[PDB]
Formats: structure tokens, C-alpha cells, sequence
């Protein structure tokens, strides 16, 4: 059924884009423990069991598979952003191409942001550069493995949701940079890409997001489509 398989992130009480400064130490601990518990199980439908035998080549994805990956991720994040009254994100050919350029240029041997790769991709896609800095990428490393460069669609969707849960509710050892970035107001676009050597215990998920103020003045912006799934609360309130 639709509800048992619904992959929406369950928000804890007192959640906000800046809970790390709004809440006390004791309330932060309680929020994070609650939220990680309430999101530990990847919600699975019979469609998801079949996705376990859909194998994706992370360095060979089709245009449709790239768009699916970005839409899946943007739906989950937009569900949280809409609850917090933040701007909703689009997926476009522009956001996908930018993300996959970052992935292609990123050093597969490197665990941290590849700022040279991000700025090179930015310049070629008409975005502003920030030499030595990264204001485009949230990176998840070590959430999955590539066998001959391949990984199931199920595994990628499972890893992406776990990555978002960890960035929204367990980001304190990284100073909440990912919490703040994923929930930054005024963002309008997201793309998701993947990188890694064929046989890697360290392939990556690149979440690329921005607003139109990151484009150079002359650069063409693509509105694309706002990714929106029905919320669990909307679905429950229908019944
Ligand atoms: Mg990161």
C-alpha cells in the first residue's frame, strides 16, 4: 500500500531550519534521538522489492534515470521545505547537467568536496565561482558500494533517504552545515549525481542546489518542474 511505502521524512516536534541555535542542549539531544528513531526504517512497498533487481550503472545512467534520481530526492526535500514554509525546488535539465558535471570532475579518490571540480562545473554551466569554497554541494560518502559500477535503484533510494535523515537530524559533528544548506531559503533548483570508480567502497552522492542568484547575469535559467509528492498528512487527512 501507498502509506506503508510512503518515504516522507517524519519531522520531530520543535524542528526548524535552525534548531541547533533555537533549542537548548537537552532539547537538541531529544529532537535528534526522536527523529533518528522515527526515521530508521526505509519505508518499502512491493514496487520497492522489484527495484532491488533494477540495476543502475552509476557512470552510465540514461537521461530518464538521472531525472528520476533528482525528482525522487527533490520530492523528499520539498516535503520538509514546504512544511517549514521554505521555497520549493525544481528539477531541470540545467540542474541535472550541472550536478553531473560536478560528479564527472570530482576526484574519485577524494572524500571531501572537490572545490576545483565544483567551480569548474559552475563556470561551464554559467554559475558563479567561489575560489576554494563550496556553496553548491552536500556530499554523502560511503552510503553504498559499486559492483562493476552497478547498484540497485532500491539501494540508491534507500541511501539517499538515509543521507537526508542524517543531514537533517544528525549533523552536529559537522556544525549543522548540511542542515542549514538543505533548508536554505530562496533555493529554487536541485540536481543529484553520483560518482565513483567501478569497484569502490567509497562512491558518492552529490546533492547540488541553489537559487537564481548563483547564475551569472548573462546565464540562461531554466524554470524546470517543481517536484511535489502528496504529504503523509494530506493522505491521512483524505481517509
Ligand atoms: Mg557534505
Amino acid at each position: 500500500e501507498e502509506l506503508k511505502g510512503h518515504k516522507g521524512i517524519n519531522l520531530p516536534p520543535k524542528f526548524s531550519a535552525d534548531y541547533d541555535t533555537k533549542l537548548s542542549a537537552e532539547e537538541i539531544a531529544t529532537l535528534e534521538k526522536t527523529a533518528l528513531e522515527m526515521n530508521k526504517n526505509f519505508p518499502t512497498s512491493k514496487e520497492d522489492e522489484k527495484n532491488k533487481d533494477v540495476m543502475w550503472d552509476i557512470q552510465h545512467l540514461s537521461a530518464d534515470q538521472k531525472k528520476e534520481l533528482s525528482v525522487y530526492t527533490t520530492e523528499l526535500l520539498n516535503d520538509v521545505r514546504k512544511k517549514l514554509g521554505l521555497s520549493q525546488l525544481s528539477v531541470s535539465d540545467q540542474s541535472i547537467k550541472f550536478a553531473w558535471d560536478i560528479a564527472k570532475y570530482s576526484d574519485t579518490g577524494e572524500y571531501m568536496h572537490d572545490v576545483i571540480a565544483i567551480n569548474k562545473a559552475a563556470k561551464e554551466n554559467g554559475f558563479k565561482e567561489y575560489p576554494g569554497m563550496n556553496y553548491y554541494e552536500n556530499l554523502g560518502g560511503g552510503y553504498y558500494e559499486t559492483e562493476n559500477g552497478k547498484v540497485s535503484k532500491y539501494t540508491l533510494q534507500e541511501s539517499i533517504r538515509k543521507m537526508l535523515v542524517n543531514m537533517l537530524f544528525d549533523d552536529g559533528r559537522l556544525g549543522y552545515s548540511h542542515l542549514h544548506s538543505l533548508l536554505q531559503d530562496g533555493k529554487t533548483a536541485l540536481g543529484v549525481s553520483l560518482s565513483g570508480e567501478k569497484n569502490s567502497i567509497s562512491p558518492k552522492i552529490h546533492i547540488i542546489s541553489y537559487g537564481k542568484e548563483k547564475l551569472e547575469d548573462s546565464s540562461q535559467y531554466q524554470n524546470g518542474e517543481v517536484a511535489s509528492m502528496k504529504s503523509k498528512e494530506e493522505l491521512q487527512q483524505e481517509i
